[PDB]
């Protein structure tokens, strides 16, 4: 019933700025569009900026949620496609953080003509260790452990996982923020999201990406170690790799200035 508006509502879609091209920003796990507050507004000057939420975010009607659709990342890739269709876009730059980068990647394989560039901030095609070929950074039991803790002691998991992704003990404020964001997210949906994200394996899909991609690798990132970014650079047909000085897995919130710089340099070079 009035689908364009229903999509715009379900995904809290907003457009800002103005320009010939547009940049869609996609949050990482447990985050809403506001995590982009320190980065995204720097691009409104020259581009229409698109922000949106995945279903399941605290202030979410949740009456838009569907058990089956979001069981796998495809359901998430479908939301991105839905937003692009509602906004009636012909093409757009896509900036995604963490699992958001992969969600964007999946949608690009389904509809490549819809994406000009894929800017990935801290991506991983698989979090599982697979020596000798691949080192995702986690043993199945480690991920299975966090999943279990998510069910038994959610609040506890929120603070433990927040500490882990940031990997910056001398930066408590960003730490408490991520923690709050995790506590504010529907736990049932969050667990479905975590499972779908941390157990997926997209290594075989890298070769299918035909859209140009920029991989921003973080330093001392526990979630997405340097080896995963290097591996992605190697297997993605059209890509470039950039080692950030930024530490942890969330540079867009802990080091917004460098994040803005690298993304700006890239778009400036491919315009």
């Amino acid at each position: 019933a009035g689908h364009m508006t229903s999509i715009l509502s379900r995904n809290h879609v907003k457009v800002k700025g103005s320009g010939k091209a547009s940049i869609m920003f996609a949050p990482g796990f447990g985050c809403d569009q506001s995590v982009w507050n320190a980065v995204a507004p720097a691009f409104e000057e020259d581009h229409r900026v698109i922000l949106f939420d995945y279903v399941g975010s605290g202030h979410s009607d949740l009456r838009a949620y569907d058990l089956n659709r979001y069981q796998t990342l495809d359901g998430y890739a479908q939301d991105v496609l839905d937003v692009c269709e509602a906004l009636d876009l012909k093409e757009t730059v896509f900036v995604g953080h963490s699992v958001g980068a992969l969600i964007g990647m999946l949608a690009s394989i389904r509809r490549p003509e819809l994406f000009s560039h894929l800017v990935m901030v801290g991506p991983s095609p698989c979090y599982l260790n697979d020596p000798p070929e691949y080192y995702g950074g986690f043993e199945e039991e480690q991920l299975l452990g966090l999943l279990e803790m998510m069910e038994k002691n959610y609040i506890g998991w929120a603070t433990v996982f927040a500490a882990t992704v940031l990997n910056q003990p001398d930066r408590p404020e960003i730490k408490e923020e991520l923690e709050s964001r995790f506590c504010s997210t529907d736990p049932v949906i969050a667990r479905q999201f975590a499972k779908a994200a941390f157990f997926s394996d997209h290594r075989e899909d890298l070769s299918k990406v035909t859209v140009p991609s920029l991989i921003l690798q973080c330093a001392d990132d526990i979630i997405a170690p340097a080896t995963v970014g290097k591996y992605m650079h190697q297997h993605l047909p059209y890509s470039s790799l950039k080692q950030m000085e930024a530490r942890g897995h969330c540079p867009h919130m802990s080091h917004p200035d460098e994040t803005i710089q690298l993304i700006g340099d890239y778009l400036k070079a491919h315009v």
